[PDB]
């Protein structure tokens, strides 16, 4: 009874300001439910699971019911031209569905569920001991020159050999594997699905197979294992965008260590957000620390794990709406990209601070970068965009070259918008730019090549898709991606589920048509990703 | 702009729609019904419960749990409690049988949401009342201000400034409402409060008279603030933490301008599951390194906070244990010994080598306040901590050096009036252990503290008849907190009465245990907490 007058008094907190969230227009659980799995399904990506707006604005109740049914109703139906789609106009929802949905943006958004250690641990699967693990490569395949390709709508992935042009092992994985990145050691690639699931597979089993699985969200996109001196398969970390954190995984078994959450203050307008989405995950090689993307807050986090016990992080403010990135050619800055924010932010491993945020074109999505050294401007990074048809090269040696040093010195121009990745080689004179989202078929069926020895020559154009000689279908070529000795580059022509897909390989050298990989497994291929290259950060 | 971007984001989230609920089958009630509810709650049961009723002491009231309990089982429960710090709201006949069904129905609703409080919030209540160009040099009073005490006028929503040596009030200022703790900057210059309702106040001591120069209000409801005390910081930075929202925000020492936040919301220490709302309660300043050692409760994390580099922040996150609340140095100024009063536990932080020392079992609902340090005859340098939960007074040993056997181990145990006990005090040199009882059920064991000889710990306390000594009349008259003076020869205690009953602080002289003197005023409502200048800048516990 004296702890109960102790904790007797009034919460300084007014009554009158806390809020009763209602006033929205009555709908059953059928009309309900059906509007919530239009949601999930077609606008959770640009407004967020809890509606409080990442690409989109807040959907909250405060907003939209002081908008109104009729304003609501149309705005779905026509869209904006910043990037809101057209809902009734292009026929993809009825006006039954658009009424549902003006109806539904008006209740309090429905409550998702957490994953905590509980969720984390009994989805943990050990299926290969690391006792019982191989001692060397029991198999006679040349593992750096292999590749890791998603078949996206299939949960699973493929293993193809790089010089036979053949599908060594197809595995199952969680469902639209984002990424696939390798550990330091060489011998293990790890691979994360949409869903948050990850795979670990051991590549010198006598046929590659998986040692461990875990589920560390609902919703991810990232996974890196530990690179700096003396920490080899130490540690797997993992970005879940629902719920909004990370976790902290044992780099040999998988098992769940910490997991820290994401939610916080913004870097602009320092205020609460309680949806700040994981985006790319690096491994710093100056210390042992993992440099953590955190999109909507835009934050970039240096977790230190020298002692995961007690866990260590600096958090380095960027720029809103951070994405995709990845190191200059001395493997020191991580160059990062601030998409919506049209700006590149530059973020040093090594003195562990931002070193600047350069203004670049709409939208832009480098992927992991292209390095190259420019005749005039020294070494440089470059990045295609969404927004746009320019490429941006940017200086990044600060010691030899301090006159271009985080400027944007110079641009290339593509087909157009809509490109999603560049990439070139230590030992290449080429450039690639893809054009994946572009409205016109014939541009996101090919890619663009610049000639490195002669920058003020206009691109070659590569009919990719043509080449495979597929039939019907939007035929999307993404990414492109080098092997072990750098003189073929790989593309993925991204068809429809129902239709034919294929790989296409492309002699370096010569520009010419060297190879396609077709095959009846070959489903929805996106990403692909060369062991070396992958390890090593070549590009 | 356009169908490029449309397409790069046109897929299906990875979240089932059919895992996403939506919460309602609760008891319709009308506007007036659900504010009337709403008011009682945050007035009677959101300190236990938590402002989201994801519980706290209290367990969830979220609608999952109060719907499947149904109505009338929340109608018995909210009647006649139980016995595990749940109070009967109808037995007792605080609560009406009409306004504990309207509870019972409230609590089986969605929990209104309170607001945010972020940068542009804090700005907006920044002020600067004097430039620190426009501040006194030189101290320009004859004011013995190491001497000087600030007690707290609940209430009243004010504080005031007590002569130690002279007894009398030398100057009411207003503050934000009660005011629950004072500090001192390193320097001793400046005077920081701060409101139960988060509204900090600077006060400069300098000043002709003792005036504010600056203000700010960094959340919705706090408990705590701080300066930074290592050597070439003094006065640089100040902090102060919240209960809701769940953060601490770190300012200019000089003139209060908010220059960080940061979201206490995170995962536990003991479940590693989310918590929506973990309180921040005590903070301390290191002597060791740039930082500021933060206790997060509900989540049970100590966060030492690196200002080295202010901009880029640097926190490092130390499990502990549940419920961490209030808490001090050790004699060396090296040890942060802390209590997670739940636990029946107090947390040994290590800040010069920034780590978990150890977790020592104590007695039920540790309760320090900052603790009582002394050399114990037999066991060594100790730090000392009473009880809410029971009369012991735990002895736990501080000296790992020349005394690794009895390092934190509870070492002895003393026996105090009985449960309810709140603050334990002594001083350097001072040879007497003093300790309240303020939330004692027995109104003669709360109107009295015990004192023990330090000389000679086997014999049993004397009682020291305060509130009777104090010659108040009618009233509750509980006491509470014991505190020193600069010299160590007075002890000050608060008789905290009722606002429209008459208070007194009660000094007695060490040396004697007699009553010395009693500061009566009429100003002098709801006293609480009492500071000394000296004592509370130079952590002398
Ligand atoms: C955060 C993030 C990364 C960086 C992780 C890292 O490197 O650590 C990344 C990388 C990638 C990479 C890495 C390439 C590399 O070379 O590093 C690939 C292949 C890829 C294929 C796609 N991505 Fe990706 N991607 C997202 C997020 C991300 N993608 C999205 O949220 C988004 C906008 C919407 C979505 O529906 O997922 C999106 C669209 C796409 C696609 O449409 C692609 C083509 C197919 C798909 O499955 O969704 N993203
Ligand atoms: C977090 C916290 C601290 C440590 C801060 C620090 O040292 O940095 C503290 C310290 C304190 C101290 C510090 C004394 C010291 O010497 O260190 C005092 C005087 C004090 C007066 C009270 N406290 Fe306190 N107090 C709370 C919280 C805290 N109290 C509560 O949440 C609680 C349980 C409920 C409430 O109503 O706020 C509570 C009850 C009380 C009281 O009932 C007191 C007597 C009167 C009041 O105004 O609420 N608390
Ligand atoms: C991203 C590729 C989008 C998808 C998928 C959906 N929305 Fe969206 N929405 C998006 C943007 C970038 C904006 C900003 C518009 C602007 O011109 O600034 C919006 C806005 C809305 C709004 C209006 C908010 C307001 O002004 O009050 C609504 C009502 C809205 N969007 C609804 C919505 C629904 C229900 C969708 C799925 C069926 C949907 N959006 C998809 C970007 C994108
Ligand atoms: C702390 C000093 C309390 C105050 C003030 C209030 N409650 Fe509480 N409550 C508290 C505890 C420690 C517990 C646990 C009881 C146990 O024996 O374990 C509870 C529990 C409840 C419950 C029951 C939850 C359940 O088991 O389903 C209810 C319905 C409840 N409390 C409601 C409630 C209301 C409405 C109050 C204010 C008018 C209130 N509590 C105050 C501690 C404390
Ligand atoms: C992915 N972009
Ligand atoms: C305060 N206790």
């Amino acid at each position: 009874k004296a702890a109960e007058q102790y904790q007797g008094a009034a919460s300084a907190v007014d009554p009158a300001h806390v809020v009763r969230t209602n006033g929205a227009p009555d709908m059953s659980e059928s009309e309900f439910n059906e509007a919530k799995q239009i949601y999930f399904q077609r606008c959770a990506g640009c407004h967020g699971v809890l509606r409080k707006g990442a690409t989109g604005k807040p959907l909250t109740p405060d907003i939209t019911q002081q908008r109104g049914q009729q304003y609501l109703e149309a705005l779905i139906t026509y869209g904006t031209p910043l990037g809101m789609p057209n809902w009734g106009s292009s026929g993809e929802l009825s006006k039954e569905q658009i009424t549902l949905m003006a109806k539904y943006i008006q209740h309090t958004p429905p409550q998702p569920p957490e994953w905590g250690m509980p969720e984390m641990r009994e989805s943990w699967k050990v299926l290969v001991k690391p006792e019982d693990r191989p001692k060397k490569q029991l198999n006679d395949l040349d593992l750096p020159n292999l590749f890791s390709v998603t078949l996206r709508d299939a949960g699973q992935i493929a293993l193809v050999d790089g010089d036979s042009k053949k599908i060594v092992k197809v595995i199952d994985t969680g469902y639209a594997v984002h990424i696939s990145r390798m550990s330091a050691s060489g011998r293990y690639l790890l691979v994360i699905g949409r869903d948050a699931r990850i795979d670990m597979i051991d590549l010198w089993a006598k046929e590659p197979t998986k040692v461990a699985e875990i589920k560390i969200g609902i919703e991810a996109r990232s996974v890196e294992s530990s690179k700096f001196k003396g920490y080899e398969d130490r540690y797997t970390i993992a970005g879940a965008y629902w719920p909004p954190q990370f976790a902290i995984m044992d780099g040999e078994t998988l098992e769940p260590k910490q997991i820290v959450s994401t939610r916080g203050m913004t870097v602009d307008t320092q205020t609460y957000h309680p949806e700040p989405r994981v985006a790319a995950i690096i491994a710093s090689h100056e210390h042992p620390e993992f440099i953590v993307n955190v999109k909507e807050t835009g934050k970039v986090l240096l977790v230190n794990y020298k002692d995961i016990d007690n866990l260590t992080v600096t958090s380095i403010g960027a720029a809103p709406f951070l994405h995709d990135g990845g190191w200059d050619s001395s493997h020191r800055y991580f160059m990062t990209a601030a998409n919506n924010s049209n700006k590149v932010a530059v973020i040093d491993s090594k003195d562990r601070r931002l070193s600047a945020l350069v203004d670049v074109g709409k939208t832009p999505h480098p992927g992991r970068g292209a390095n190259f050294v420019h005749p005039k401007y020294g070494p440089v990074w470059s990045t295609s965009h969404l927004g746009d048809g320019s490429i941006s090269l940017i200086g990044t040696d600060p010691k030899n070259h301090p006159q271009y040093a985080w400027k944007k010195v110079a641009e290339l121009q593509g087909q157009g918008g809509g490109s999603l990745f560049i990439k070139t080689h230590p030992k290449s004179s080429h450039l690639y730019v893809d054009t994946t989202f572009n409205p016109d078929a014939r541009i996101s069926q090919s890619v663009a090549v610049f000639d490195l020895k002669n920058l003020d020559a206009k691109y070659q154009v590569l009919p990719i898709a043509e080449w495979a000689d597929l039939g019907e279908g939007a035929k999307r070529v993404v990414q492109p991606e080098y092997n072990k000795r750098g003189d073929e580059v790989w593309f993925s022509v991204w068809n429809g589920k129902n239709d034919s897909s294929a790989l296409v390989v492309v002699d370096d050298k010569t520009l010419k048509l060297k190879a396609v990989v077709k095959d009846p497994r070959l489903i929805t291929p996106t990403g692909k990703f060369n062991v070396y290259n992958t390890q090593h950060d070549v590009y």
